[PDB]
């Protein structure tokens, strides 16, 4: 029914042979547990037991079928770290529905794109979110895609009152989900591409992702989860998730977003042994520690997840350090493969690798340009194939050309390097996204928005190194009259666009480098950026900047008066000459102190 | 004979029969290697067996013997890191007579006051040190203490070349060391008041102290240390120090200063197992190798001394982790009182604690205010005496007298707190003294210089937090009119005093508390500003223009919002957002993260922050 590129048969019945695809609904997850009355969901005040929450979902799957939703239809849902998502998700899959969970950061011009490749017959959204707020973007959007039939809405008292079909009981209704081969629903993919591009996932490769994800990571009925991350992505989701959490009897705890503030007080309050997040949200838990916060609110915490981005290795041996429990790096996509470090594996691996495949059948080779196999050192571009990776884009076959050769391998775009114990390293990247705490940006996506503006002739985005987020959008723009960052910032708000697209840093430019279909060339403007980049002072007036710092703030210097009457301390002044050894190597701690001037020190790194 | 404190005649004879004093005279540590053709020191390309070390000794003495210095004199020697140091050391020794090593760092004030006390009948300086570049200052200073007869200087091509004395050969000479219970020569205390205080250190205290020194640091012929701090201070003298190793048939490297980039080169060429530095050279030497210097040619290290100042467990964790040597705290005194942690020890004690005494017999105690002894886990004031902790100071009565305790327990002026175990834990301060990158600086002997300046009234000099020198001098003043950090930096530097005595900081106040007696309650000065400063801490910003200054670094450089433009517009990310929520929580309790992205506007957190 639904269309998604299927697995070649042979394929289909070593991954059933060999017990990976069990031909069973995803409902079954919450199925296991619909007589159980401990705890699945604590959503703030309010905890549901399992048998609620199947029951809920049981009754809103059975309140749409009333208001005439077919199975084999499509939804669009919008919803945050709620418990209404997890109970859409279940009705939707009892009813033979296959959604799309978009973010709730997500704004007019994504939910436009999604609505018009699912051609949705429901649509689920919040009122706490600004387009409904009011119903008039609401009654805009209904017209726009008509295939939407039925609407209800969270935090509505109103009509289309979501709760409304969730409390209101069950008629002669059972459930109807769709078979295991066929599709479940969508994920949405990290953007490589200008229009968006779904992923669509069957009830049997799903299920295997989050079973298998669940031996791997141990949750058990003791699992106590903590979402803070978005809940809709295929990470909290899956890996093992909220969903790995549900299969095994544990029990979410839902917050809004990842802050200490927020946090800390959940994981002492429910007794949190686990949690995922995202490199930029660690920095910020282990700083907030160092400020004060009690290590001892966490000590129910014995495992923290960390993946969708780059985890430096100084950063990840801080975590036991100073948190004091044990770290799992997670290196996946919402296409397939995740690759997990495991939970018996050295503390080598687990600081420096990003570990290995979930599963013994997921293949994966280091790629060279052309397409050849690599040694196992050797860095390259990412294939794989397996049991939950996807064969391809939902009705996208323009794209599903490039994203898969000829043998049904997916490349990700991640350059890796691959351990002679087989663990997998991120080493670079081949795709034009960028990853923003985890985020992915289409870089085209949004060059293509800046190209709507009439003073931008030329754009190209391109990542850019950040201590906290890890990596930040910079757009370089060549212009008719000259642009100011809050203008295009502003600008490209009003395109109605997911508000971390925005470019954190804007540079108007004299020329890019022009390939010969019209498109900035990227590879070429990354490089002579780096180089530029990779350093002692360049102006005597630089020398002063380096200088100031070092002594009393009170007072400034003359050129050529002696810095050590200014404060400057003997300790700091060895390092000074250190750093400029390093270029003029004659220059030692002696040499400066002899006459230590701006002016003596400026004839020196002449 | 020369006047200092004796030990009650009852603990000479402890110590004697204890095996502790062994009545043998100082020389006897270069005396053993006399014919001895392996290298005692290495000085830049330079390098000296101890038959020619102790030679060079012999004709030194020789020499000075010969221009009339008499046994039971005193001198004023002032050399740096050079091995004419060690020399001249030892040519003092064998004559008999006592020098103060003064440090290369002194000037014209402190060298006056240690001339003064002493009256030496011996100068020995060097013209590469300011003051005797020329000949100007040499001049008046001989005039002006007129004991002083014999003057060499190191690298004088002149009359007074003290090259010469040393390689013109030995004559008859026999060594005539003073006693071996009689003084042999004076340490520096850094010194808790304002005239400098010397201390007498007998020929069988000394010898002690460094003998049970190399015992517990197992110092051997193949100990080969490097001494990159002050040659002169007692720890790179007796700790085991230089004189360690010259017992024990090593080798001893000179370098000038400790900094990584002279060091780190002589470590690897000369092969050296161990070396002593204080807590801001570790500081410079660890980063230093993050900065790209090659962890390599350190690996001749096996142990890294660390004293002289507080050293916290965070820095003392990182020595074997990013160096990879083993770390061991040193806690002394110039006037007796060595802790060491022990080689054996474990990593839980070294890196927590200073150690315990070098000596079963050392005594330690702590008193509260009384003198009354406190528990074995209590903080307070440390008490010792023992076979190398000295008796009293030399010449000063007034002092002796506040100093020590009617017992003979001599008094640090150090808070200390005891383990279970019996180590020692350096728990803070009470003498009025600061102590800068491990330099001891007296606050009275800056303060009365500061009151020597026209326009100030009042001065009191305190120490101050500083992340790299771990303590800095912070001068507070009151004033007829105004004056700035550089004219006193600049004013006390014409008064000839150490560059290091420099106050790092100046503060001109309205007021100080006077005591009863007309000086600076520093006790009171101390807690007003504990709390001003901790006050502001947890501040948070005072205004809307104050809480503009801590917005816009977290911005795009490139523009500059109206107060009530969105901030996200500017580049302002929720990461940092949510922590600029979580430190104003601690004020205003009902701001989170979400509140503050409601509405991301200064106005609009403005108006939150002035409830
Ligand atoms: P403000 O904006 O309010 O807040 C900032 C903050 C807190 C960071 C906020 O943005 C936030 O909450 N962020 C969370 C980000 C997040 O939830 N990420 C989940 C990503 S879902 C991911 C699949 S994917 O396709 O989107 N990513 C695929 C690509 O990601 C890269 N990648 C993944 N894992 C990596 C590791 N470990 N190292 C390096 N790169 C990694 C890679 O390039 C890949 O192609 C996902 C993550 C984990 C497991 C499974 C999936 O599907
Ligand atoms: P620029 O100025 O060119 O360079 C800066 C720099 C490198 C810091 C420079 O000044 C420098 O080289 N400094 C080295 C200082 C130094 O050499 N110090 C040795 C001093 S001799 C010391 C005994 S004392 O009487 O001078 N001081 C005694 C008091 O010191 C405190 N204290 C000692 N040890 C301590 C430890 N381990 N922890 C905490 N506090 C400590 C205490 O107040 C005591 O009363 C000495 C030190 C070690 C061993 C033996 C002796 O004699």
């Amino acid at each position: 029914s639904i269309p998604f590129t299927r697995w070649p048969e042979e394929f289909a019945r070593r991954y059933r042979e060999k017990g990976y695809w069990q031909d069973l609904p995803l409902t079954d997850i919450l199925t296991r547990h619909a007589a159980s009355d401990s705890i699945a969901v604590i959503d703030g005040e309010r905890q549901l037991s399992y048998r609620e929450l199947n029951q809920a979902a049981d009754n809103l799957a059975c309140s749409l079928r009333r208001q005439g939703i077919k199975p084999g239809e499509t939804a669009l849902v919008q919803l945050g770290n709620v418990a209404e998502l997890y109970i859409t998700f279940f009705a939707l899959l009892k009813l033979g529905v296959a959604p799309v969970l978009a973010l709730f950061s997500h704004q007019r011009s994504e939910l436009n794109a999604y609505a018009s490749q699912i051609e949705p017959a429901l649509l689920i959204a919040d009122r706490q979110h600004a387009l409904f707020s009011g119903d008039d973007f609401l009654n805009t959007f209904v017209t726009e895609h008509s295939s939407i039939r039925v609407v209800q809405l969270l935090n509505d008292s109103g009509e289309h009152n979501l709760q409304d079909a969730i409390n209101h009981p069950a008629e002669d209704f059972t459930a109807t989900p769709s078979p295991a081969d066929e599709v479940a629903y969508f994920q949405l993919s990290g953007g490589t591409t200008g229009t968006p591009k779904l992923i669509p996932r069957t009830h049997n490769d799903y299920y295997y992702s989050v079973r298998r994800s669940v031996e791997i990571c141990q949750f058990t009925q003791q699992t106590r989860y903590l979402c803070a991350i978005p809940a809709a992505h295929n990470y909290a989701m899956s890996s093992p998730g909220s969903l790995g959490v549900f299969l095994a009897g544990g029990t979410v705890v839902l917050a809004a977003d990842p802050s200490a503030t927020l946090c800390f007080p959940l994981i002492e309050k429910h007794q949190v042994n686990v949690t995922a997040l995202v490199p930029p949200a660690v920095s910020l838990w282990l700083q907030a520690l160092i400020e004060g916060e009690s290590r001892a609110q966490l000590a129910s915490l014995k495992l923290l997840q960390v993946g969708g981005a780059r985890l430096s290795a100084t950063l990840a041996a801080r975590i036991p350090a100073e948190i004091g429990c044990q770290l799992q790096q997670v290196f996946g996509m919402a296409e397939g493969l995740v690759n997990y470090t495991r939970l018996d594996d050295s503390a080598e691996k687990i600081i420096h690798t990003q570990g290995y495949p979930m599963c013994p059948d997921d293949e994966v080779w280091v790629a060279d340009a052309e397409g050849n196999p690599l040694p196992q050192g050797e860095v390259g571009r990412l294939m794989t194939r397996g049991p939950y990776t996807f064969r391809g884009y939902y009705k996208s076959p323009q794209h599903n050309a490039s994203a898969f050769d000829a043998n049904g391998f997916y490349c990700s775009g991640d350059l890796i390097s691959i351990d002679p114990e087989g663990y997998i390293t991120v080493q670079g990247r081949e795709k034009d996204q960028i990853n923003r705490g985890g985020e992915k940006i289409a870089a085209e996506e949004i060059e293509n928005l800046l190209l709507r503006h009439p003073a931008v002739i030329y754009a190209a985005l391109v990542s850019m190194e950040d201590e906290l987020m890890g990596e930040k959008s910079c757009a370089y723009l060549v212009v008719k009259e000259p642009l100011r960052a809050v203008q295009v910032r502003r600008f490209l708000r009003e395109q109605g666009i997911a508000e971390f697209k925005l470019p954190d840093r804007v540079e108007c430019v004299d020329s890019l480098p022009l390939t010969a279909v019209g498109k900035v060339d990227k590879k070429q403007l990354r490089q002579w950026l780096a180089s530029r980049a990779s350093s002692i002072p360049a102006s005597k007036a630089a020398l002063r900047e380096v200088i100031l710092p070092l002594l009393d703030e009170s007072d400034e210097p003359f050129d050529d008066d002696n810095l050590i009457d200014y404060g400057l301390d003997s300790v700091r002044m060895m390092a000074l000459a250190a750093r400029w050894r390093k270029v003029h190597g004659d220059i030692d701690f002696v040499m400066l102190a002899k006459n230590p001037t701006i002016d003596a020190w400026w004839k020196l790194l002449s």
